[PDB]
């Protein structure tokens, strides 16, 4: 088996169904304690929430599912009717995020592509019934953020006010991506200083406002 694999067996061994902050509690428990991963973690985590909050999007997209701890995360803050949709390109991963949210009882606010999103941005309209995005939440793999970003707009995703919150600004980096945004007229940017999951390194997330073309 996988690390990820073993995530999803401690979860179920130790959190309880329904309740996605036994969740979150337990992938943080293992990753602590256990086995490093790539989850936004709780140091981040906490910013996101109040990111959140404030904005209420009914429409979240998350591009890099991972294990799902980011999507249990956001989806346990939607307000009701609200939806995320999250995208991810290893089947294993989809599949795993989908058994997590399943576990946190969540399953019915959130839709789970199994694609590459360069390829599953394009269909959101047409399939998905996509008008505009409210929040995108990008932590996938960090030279597609700028890329992404761009077709997001190209495919006409992006609202005045889209609210985009990138991870790993500042490690692993986007340098990219956040050289673009910070430099952009078109987006009104804010950085959050935090902490690499799991780790005394520090990290951030930007958040970066789309004000139009
Ligand atoms: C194009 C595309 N479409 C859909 N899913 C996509 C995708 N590209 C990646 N994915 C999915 O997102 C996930 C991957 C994300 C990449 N994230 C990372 O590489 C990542 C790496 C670190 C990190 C920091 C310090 C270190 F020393 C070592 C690593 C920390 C993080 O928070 C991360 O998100 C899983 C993958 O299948
Ligand atoms: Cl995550
Ligand atoms: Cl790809
Ligand atoms: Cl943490
Ligand atoms: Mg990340």
């Amino acid at each position: 088996d996988t690390k990820e694999q073993r995530i999803l067996r401690y979860v179920q061994q130790n959190a309880k169904p329904g309740d996605p902050q036994s969740v979150l509690e337990a992938i943080d428990t293992y990753c602590t304690q256990k086995e490093w991963a790539m989850n936004v973690g709780d140091a981040k985590g906490q910013i996101m929430d109040a990111v959140i909050r404030e904005y209420s999007p009914s429409l979240v997209l998350e591009l890099g599912a991972y294990c799902g701890y980011s999507a249990v995360r956001m989806a346990r803050l939607l307000q009701p009717g609200a939806r995320l949709l999250t995208m991810e390109i290893n089947p294993d991963c989809a599949a795993i995020t989908q058994q997590m949210l399943n576990f946190a009882g969540l399953q019915d606010k959130v839709t789970i592509l199994n694609g590459a999103s360069q390829d599953l941005i394009p269909q959101l309209k047409k399939k998905y019934d996509v008008d505009t995005l409210d929040m995108v939440f990008l932590d996938h793999w960090k030279d597609r953020y700028l890329p992404d970003t761009l077709l997001l707009e190209k495919c006409g995703l992006l609202r005045k006010g889209t609210v985009l919150l990138a991870d790993n600004v500042i490690v692993p980096g986007t340098p990219d991506f956040l050289a673009y945004v910070r430099g952009s007229s078109s987006f009104e940017c804010t950085h959050y200083s935090s902490y690499l999951e799991y780790m005394k390194v520090v990290d951030g997330l930007e958040k970066a406002i789309y004000q139009g073309p």
